[PDB]
């Protein structure tokens, strides 16, 4: 309800908020969302937010994105608050702690968090039996239009960057509906350098061989994640790769290293990846940038600044798919997924579309 949202919104949120620093809420929202607990959300996904996209249904297009859940550890938690599918991760071949603390900052003046964690995970060991613990759970969620991504990372200290991603290919590819490679985290040395042209497509090529390599039921999608901060011959090469070897969709955008004029937050010149309102708009140019150079023939996740109906839509309408939130929840809480679903419907009704997939890509058809 608007009675639920408000309440979550004015006062339990910013009285939590309060009290914790943002890792340790991270840490007991975690822990709280895998405990099941909490009822299953009141909003009913209705037909027009059906979309079919990636070799899957998805019953609605809005997700949570990578690095709430790195673990595995919440993912039917997650289901439960009306998330349309779950992103875990990212995950890299051995446990690794990620960068000294502090690492999380909120700048709730901007609606903004800036974080360098540092792709602090459990390793590809302890998820793959997380996940192995309810694999055929998970097949019943999927085929009733609840799918599950996996985002891969590398380790700190690994030398070969190929030859982790290719590890978290054969070990969580098998669990997956969609691999994403990450190579956009700002906060591993060296991890976006692995965009640029020669060492995308040797990576991409071992990663794609890997993954055809797995018995059939077991094969998923694969997509790259990518940075708001490329130069346009970046995102001319990627393009480029992406058409070259057939990769099966993009993710459009990580957080950003630059830091928009205007920004209030005191925080706001700590190190790391900005998330939140002040991402928004850059990563809504940067899908209908990447829609146009692969002729719109490239599903793209859109996701960056998005908390309500609106601004899904508008990356809907740019070329996305479908959508992912992250910031908007660490400030809003669960009623924001229900939120934006029914403004999404009421928006899609009250601009003439059918349904989601009427409007994926709209403003380049104008
Ligand atoms: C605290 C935090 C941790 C994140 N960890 C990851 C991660 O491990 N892997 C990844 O691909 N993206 C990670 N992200 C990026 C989000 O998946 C998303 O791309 C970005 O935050 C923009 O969405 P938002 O504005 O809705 O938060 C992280 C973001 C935040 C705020
Ligand atoms: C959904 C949610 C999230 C959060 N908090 C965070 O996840 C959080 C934060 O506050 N800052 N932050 C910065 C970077 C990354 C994450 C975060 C909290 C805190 C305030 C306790 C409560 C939540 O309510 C729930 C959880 C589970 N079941 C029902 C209701
Ligand atoms: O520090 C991380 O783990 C991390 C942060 C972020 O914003 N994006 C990402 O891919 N990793």
């Amino acid at each position: 309800a608007t009675g639920d949202e408000r309440f979550y919104a004015e006062h339990l949120m910013p009285t939590l908020q309060g009290l914790l620093d943002p890792e340790s809420a991270h840490r007991l929202a975690v822990r709280f969302t895998s405990l099941g607990l909490l009822p299953r959300a009141r909003f009913q996904d209705s037909d027009m937010l059906e979309v079919r996209v990636l070799g899957h249904k998805f019953r609605n297009p809005v997700g949570i994105a990578a690095g709430f859940d790195k673990h595995g550890e919440a993912v039917d938690g997650l289901y439960k608050m009306g998330f349309g599918f779950v992103e875990i991760g990212s995950v890299t071949p051995k446990p690794q702690e990620g960068n000294p603390r502090p690492r999380v900052f909120r700048l709730p003046e901007d609606q903004a968090v800036i974080n360098r964690y540092g792709f602090n995970s459990h390793g590809l060991s302890v998820v793959e039996h997380r996940l192995r613990a309810r694999q055929q759970k998970q097949a019943k969620l999927t085929e009733d239009g609840l799918p599950l991504g996996v985002n891969l990372g590398k380790n700190k200290t690994s030398v070969d960057a190929a030859e982790d991603y290719a590890e978290g290919v054969r070990v969580l590819g098998p669990l997956a509906d969609y691999l994403v490679v990450n190579v956009s985290s700002p906060n591993t040395a060296g991890l976006r350098s692995l965009q640029g042209k020669a060492e995308l497509r040797r990576l991409l090529t071992k990663v794609l061989q890997e993954r055809d390599g797995l018995r059939r039921v077991h094969r998923p999608a694969v997509l790259v994640k990518i940075a708001p901060d490329l130069t346009s011959q970046d995102k001319e090469d990627i393009a480029s790769v992406v058409k070259e070897l057939g990769i099966d969709g993009l993710i459009v955008t990580n957080t950003t290293v630059s830091r928009p004029a205007g920004l209030q937050g005191a925080l706001r010149s700590e190190t790391g990846g900005l998330s939140g309102k002040p991402l928004r708009d850059l990563s809504t140019q940067t899908i209908r940038e990447m829609y146009a150079l692969t002729q719109g023939r490239v599903p793209i996740i859109g996701v960056g600044g998005v908390s309500s109906g609106q601004d899904a839509l508008e990356k809907i309408r740019a070329g996305a798919s479908l959508v992912q939130l992250y910031t908007a929840l660490t400030f809003w809480g669960p009623p924001v997924v229900g939120k934006v679903k029914r403004e999404l419907e009421a928006l899609l009704k009250e601009q003439g579309f059918g349904g989601v997939t009427d409007a994926i890509g709209a403003d380049h058809r104008r």
